[PDB]
């Protein structure tokens, strides 16, 4: 039951798409908004593309990005921003967070028109390491960026 | 050059094995051992095998482990402790760790016999989540636990 965000994209060697579904439970507790709380489960799905620069083999998750994301209604003008924590599931390994959108206690989250945006940085930020060598060193890591998306919330598939 | 370690293990949904390589020249510096100053390349290959029990995919490379290893050597007792840090090759992802041999002067790391042990904690001690709703859950993470090699160390590949 995943929706799909607009279109997805595709820079700095990985594919860039967005998704949502049902909200669902996750551990360790206490880092993620509570499924009951919350409307939707967003999902940032990236993965790398063919002949990655930094290495990563095609279809390959890419591990240790930092993820901020900022979620605006263009009817009512609301705007949150948040994180999406890496985690996995039984399709595998996303960065996600539970999101009160009908449930938003300041309200002006419901069904609408909305923009997705993703702040994005790279492994280096969190410690992860490349080979710079001549036999197997691979290429500089992007800078920061942003991707912009474009749905239409239609309401909480639950 | 890369000369492998001892047999490849299967436990836990994953398969886990040991190589080493020349020193490598790594980034972000300050981060890791100097090239200059080691001899060795200690690396951990770890991925997902067939019907993984915590929803990773066959072949993906399992993030955010802690890998601690105790390389000793049998023949003159010489023990050194350290973890090795995630990154990135031309090859893919991995768990690696420049180690000074015969450059340390603190024990007797030469050309010998050698154990080489880790120690691997899974990825929600790093703050890794999991679904576990009915619809999208996975299974319970593997409690820490030991793998053991034993090698015959030849010196720096050249
Ligand atoms: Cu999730
Ligand atoms: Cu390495
Ligand atoms: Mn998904
Ligand atoms: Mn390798």
């Amino acid at each position: 039951g995943e929706v799909p965000i607009g279109d997805p994209k595709e820079l700095n060697g990985m594919e860039i798409a967005a998704v949502y579904l049902q909200p669902i439970e996750m551990e360790p507790r206490g880092i993620d908004l509570a499924a009951s709380l919350a409307d939707i489960h967003l999902e940032a799905d990236i993965h790398a593309l063919k002949n990655n620069p930094n290495g990563f083999p095609e279809g390959f998750w890419m591990p240790y990005l930092t993820i901020a994301y900022e979620l605006k209604n263009t009817d009512t003008g609301a705007i949150k921003r948040g994180t999406l924590m890496p985690m996995v599931a039984d399709d595998g390994p996303h960065y996600g967070a539970n999101i009160a959108m009908e449930k938003d206690k300041k309200g002006g989250f419901g069904v609408g028109n909305y923009e997705l945006t993703f702040y994005i940085s790279n492994p280096e930020k969190q410690g992860f390491g490349r080979h710079v060598d001549e036999e197997t060193g691979v290429g500089k890591w992007f800078e920061p960026f942003k991707v912009d998306y474009k749905f239409k919330y239609t309401g909480t598939p639950k």
